[PDB]
């Protein structure tokens, strides 16, 4: 199934202890809390604002898939805490969400929130999400490798094609691979060539 | 058509169009978005030659006779901080831009190549030349974003030439 | 997985206040980057990055990854950091402390002035940088000497030799990845001559 | 009708008046005339030397015709007065070839002769039109891939052939050639490899 | 801050008698100055400048200064020198060693004889002036146009005519070996070009 | 201030019996001399100095000379030596083992026998010499005149000619792999030669 290092769901004061903000941080995780969602707008006629809601954005180090997640702060809050848990994919829209503020949210007139109302947890700093630093792309670069050799790709237009298929469940976009590839190519070309002479054995 | 520009005179009616500038002790101008030059040089007359620069960093840095060029016939290194900045220009910004659509361009450059299985750069220039426009783009500049990344092209046209012999 | 170099962040609002000299009671040879406080930011709405540190630590023999992920937080607290990375260029992490490194200043990023560095435990850049390159060199030359005495055609029948054998040699795919990176004219020319000497 | 703004002529002392540079002034446009060529040898047998002559360097104020400018000063110093009207590609060197100090120039060993007879006119400044050599680098560059596009040469060899037969053409000897390409073979083996397979079709 | 031509001064004053034979022990070639015992001092006074001697030093791949400088201080003493200076032409400091560059010239700086000069382990200058760029690109087009013109297919060729006609043209093995050294791909087109125009 | 080559003098008088197993017992490699049992004295009246070794010492990574000297005295007694000497030029003080270093015969000290050297846990003296650039690039050209000479069609043939015949020029496997590093292009062009001239 999917699996990406980003996720996120929705914690509602109704339905969790009182304590849950310090329960959150006993997973070691970081984490951003979005302001208190009291003046959202309902889609039930006959109401005024959605039940009060939090919005929570969750880190994990190795990539993990989504009931991974789910299950563990269901076990952290009780069952009748959540429902479903969100992949991100742009996290740094998911971040601006918090407040009503990303590219979609302002744009359909959404509440829009205080950034201050903003809790951050264990550490949880934004800029090192969106930017995949030389450590990323070394260990994406080695899945990459794992992936040639698995599936026995011969060019770089089969690896394209399986990115497609299966991108995700690696954590991979075709153009997160020209990133990790770029000023790779006489290793990618090595690959290649070891997959071309595999595939007449 | 480009985005940065260089110009040469022998202040407030240049805030007028509310475009990034940089004045030396030479000016340099940052449209808004990719514009003829000569339209640009229509402008600035009515207002009160002008050279399409390729490169920013460079002529920043001439803006005090300090790059390359200026060490290969060192003479009259200008004052730094003695600018006249407008419209909130910084380079910073322009280069890190010149590299987000240097990567944006290649990588629409690739998803060409593979919708259309280029076999070799003569029918990805033929593509250009017809339906350039539709992806804002002309050969010379994809000239500019390839070079450097020639390793990267034969990877793709590898792929293109034996896909296209699948069928 | 053994590496001997590693690296981790640290942020003002998580560490105690002489977080520095409880550092250096773990006796163990560390570098550690000014404040990057102003260091430029790509969110559109915050300036400049969260200011952070960045902190060099060399074991002195090839050690466990989260084995130094326990230390840390024992000795600075939980809340003080998450993730251990292992550095394989010394060089390129020792200048990225300053944004002095090649690869991150021509993407620019702000320079800091490497008298702010604080090193402990007499860490000499020199001798890691030293020790690596000569340890890496010699990496390649067992790479050479098993793609000649086992005819190995290609990477795949490299890999694969690694993973039966790897440890024999103290040999893993992501090490030897890292081994002929910047390597690869010299790799084509080894398996060419074994495949051809293969057709005799 | 090929028009640029950049041209260069010979003018005959035999054959144009004596008030001859006041009367160029009067164009209002640039000018940088050589020292009197009266020591250049010539190809024609018998003679030695060629007829005496100046070289004029012509800035145009807008793009205009060849054959504009030959009717200009026709009726402004004489009928025989001028020859050879010239579209100038890199000024520079043709302020240089006034004193015989081109490098291609010097590579023929031409007659240098003395910089200090330059006649400037109209405050004609070489500052004012020299480029960057990067530049120059990058549109020599996308010329020669014009080239190799147009005449489908599939190696340099033809290359080379083609710019002995058609260089001038295009401001581009071997050398200068070899200049352009060095650091880019291997986009120069992308062409070579395209203009070979098209050749196939 | 790695360069591999260094120079400094020695005092006869602060250095041992045997000092010649205590530099020679290094392994590393080196020129050393006639003795200056006659340097017009810009002190008046005493007229002549304190006896010393210049040393052209050469490392044997780049190295630090205080590396030289370090190496000087353990052989010599510490108070034989205080810094070693990195030399950018090495002809000129050659010439300097008997005030003869052009700058020494330019001051009527005393002119020392070139037979005092000491040479030290084979050093010898005109190793160590190379490769002009503007000669190394004429030899390379010289390069080209013999391709071209003997439709040379591959290096072997190339080699094998320079054995019998590299006289006429100036051209030696090495000397072609450095010409194209870091040009191999242009090399490549060029041998491609040739090949494919031989099968015509 | 450390190093890695250090030499020390050893007196027969003042050591046990068993020393030369006892400095085996350290795992570095270590080159003693023949006994000194003629060197001439500048003591009026007593002809020949103590009998005595000198012991060349390759530390395993860069060490102060003091530590060394410590260790010594902890293995062999505390009078065993009084000051230990840092190496400049390994190759120089190994000569100076017999007196065949250029200062030794310089100083006509009395020559002894290169067999009596004893060498210790694997002591090679040619894998601590360092080569200069020029001497490695007439290496490369060695390597260009070994592919030609003998048609050697790729790497394989070319390291099988090394392992035969390496010696005779000067040249082992890892030595050509330093010497081709960086070149393998031009690698790639020599091979082709020897390939396309071997179908002829
Ligand atoms: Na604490």
């Amino acid at each position: 199934k999917e699996k990406a290092r980003y996720f996120t769901f929705l914690l509602y004061p109704e339905s969790i202890p009182s304590d849950w903000e310090l329960k959150l941080e006993t997973l070691g995780v970081p984490m951003a809390i979005s302001p208190l969602h009291d003046k959202d707008k309902s889609s039930i006629k006959g109401q005024k604002y959605k039940k009060a809601h939090y919005h929570v954005l969750y880190i994990a180090k190795n990539p993990v898939t989504a009931d991974s997640v789910r299950k563990k702060i269901k076990l952290l809050l009780g069952e009748k805490s959540l429902a479903m848990v969100q992949v991100v994919l742009n996290v740094e829209n998911m971040y601006l969400y918090l407040t009503h503020e990303s590219k979609d949210a302002i744009a359909k007139k959404k509440h829009v929130y205080d950034k201050a109302d903003i809790k951050l947890i264990n550490n949880f700093d934004i800029d090192r999400y969106v930017t995949l630093d030389v450590e990323e792309k070394t260990e994406l670069f080695n899945v990459v490798v794992s992936l040639i050799r698995a599936y026995t790709l011969q060019n770089i237009f089969d690896l394209y094609d399986f990115i497609d298929e299966n991108g995700e469940t690696y954590g991979l976009t075709i153009n997160l691979v020209n990133e990790v590839i770029a000023g790779k190519t006489g290793f990618m070309k090595l690959l290649f060539d070891g997959a071309y002479q595999r595939s007449k054995r």
